[PDB]
């Protein structure tokens, strides 16, 4: 009764839910999903308790009757009096982000080249860039506009699977869980880095995480952040380190969810979680971190500094806000009210 089911997406995920829930003595308990949505589904059917999303998650979640509950956060200047379940959540960057090497490609030559997705229906890696692909596009046929793709969560035999490439064995490719190469923050920025794509669509902070050695990863090493450009809309290429002039949009921060009717019990037993494997807590060094994963973002972003209180009991539009709640609208028309289940 004061214990939370959790639900995790793929099987490496599992792993680390299941060694969480060793750690929290059962008060915290796992259940599996092969993608993001049905682990949705298992909330509504109240299978499971919450998860952690992604704004593009949320919004389909809404619809649903889910609530976001608390909110991840990382570092920064401003604001630093704040502790950080209290300091407000600033948001990411969406960045599209090219080889340097690869020369006079820009915003407006994307026509036919070849993309990286986190995934589809995610901010960053889908919504953003088709959404403004769309828009300047007049077409809705996104699905023709790159030549060839990695977007997990396509039709396999669509050239929008065309460029990912399953597990170990090429088992489960263009699946919409960490299974997949190319799947995630990260994937995406390898499927780039390893030239499988011209251009790849994540977050700002996803670049500097794998270069300069941050990562460690044997792709990831040698990799070079000076090697990398951002396209902006002016259609015009800058330095990784100009990503306030160069982005494409500033994306709500990924946060957990819930059922309403059950959204009290989880903020209650998750902060007192955060307590304990936490950034800060009486075991993270030494037994169990909750936000590490080894730069692979499992259950939580690897940034996450903690996750926030929200403070204005927000609905879900409320925390996606109008601007990216319209974005989102326009390109579901392509392909406005519902539970997509
Ligand atoms: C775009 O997104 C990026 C990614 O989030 C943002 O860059 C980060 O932003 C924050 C605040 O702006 C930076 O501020 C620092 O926060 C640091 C913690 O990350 C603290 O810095 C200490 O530890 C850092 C690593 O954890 C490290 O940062 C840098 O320095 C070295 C080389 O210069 C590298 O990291 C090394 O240290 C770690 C130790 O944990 C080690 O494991 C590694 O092997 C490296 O040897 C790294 O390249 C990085 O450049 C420093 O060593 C420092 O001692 C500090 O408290 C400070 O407040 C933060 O550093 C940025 N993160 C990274 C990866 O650099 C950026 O804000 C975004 N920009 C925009 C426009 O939004
Ligand atoms: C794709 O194209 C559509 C069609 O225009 C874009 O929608 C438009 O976006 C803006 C800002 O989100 C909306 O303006 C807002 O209107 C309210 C009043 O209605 C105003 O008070 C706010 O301050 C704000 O300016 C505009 O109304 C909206 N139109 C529609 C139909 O939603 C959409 O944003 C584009 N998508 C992307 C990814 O850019
Ligand atoms: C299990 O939950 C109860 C309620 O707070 C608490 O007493 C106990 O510390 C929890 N176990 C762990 C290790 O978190
Ligand atoms: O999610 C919190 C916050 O994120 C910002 O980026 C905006 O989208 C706001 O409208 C929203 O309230
Ligand atoms: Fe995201
Ligand atoms: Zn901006
Ligand atoms: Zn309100």
């Amino acid at each position: 009764y004061t214990r939370v089911v959790w639900c995790a997406v793929g099987p490496e995920e599992q792993k680390k839910c299941q060694q969480w829930s060793q750690q929290s003595g059962q008060n915290v308990t796992c259940a599996t999903a092969s993608t993001t949505d049905d682990c949705i589904v298992l909330v509504l059917k109240g299978e499971a308790d919450a998860l952690n999303l992604d704004g593009g998650y949320i919004y389909t979640a809404g619809k649903c009757g889910l609530v976001p509950v608390l909110a991840e956060n990382r570092k920064s200047s401003k604001h630093s009096s704040l502790d950080c379940v209290l300091r407000p959540t600033e948001g990411y960057l969406a960045v599209a982000v090219v080889k340097k090497a690869n020369e006079g490609l820009t915003w407006n030559s994307l026509k036919d080249k070849k993309s990286c997705h986190t995934a589809v229906d995610r901010t960053a890696g889908w919504n953003i860039p088709m959404g403004l692909i769309v828009n300047q596009t007049g077409s809705c046929a996104f699905d023709e506009f790159f030549s060839q793709s990695c977007a997990p969560g396509a039709d396999p035999k669509s050239r929008l699977c065309a460029l990912c490439a399953g597990d170990d064995q090429g088992l489960d490719k263009c699946v919409p869980n960490s299974k997949e190469k190319y799947y995630g923050y990260t994937g995406a920025f390898r499927c780039l880095a390893e030239d499988v794509g011209d251009v790849a669509f994540v977050k700002n902070d996803t670049v500097w995480e794998n270069t300069n050695g941050e990562s460690t990863a044997d792709w990831a090493k040698n990799l070079k952040r000076e090697d990398f450009r951002l396209l902006c809309l002016d259609g015009t290429r800058k330095p990784v380190t100009e990503a306030q002039s160069c982005h494409l949009a500033v994306a709500p921060n990924h946060a957990v969810v819930s059922r309403s009717d059950r959204a009290a019990h989880v903020e209650q037993v998750l902060l007192h979680q955060q307590a304990l494997f936490g950034k800060n807590g009486k075991n993270c060094p030494d037994k169990f971190c909750l936000f590490k994963s080894e730069t692979k973002n499992l259950l939580f972003n690897d940034n996450t500094e903690c996750l926030a209180k929200l403070g204005g009991r927000p609905t879900y539009e409320e925390y996606l806000g109008t601007e990216y709640v319209t974005a989102i609208a326009n390109l579901k028309k392509c392909s406005l009210e519902a539970c997509a289940f």
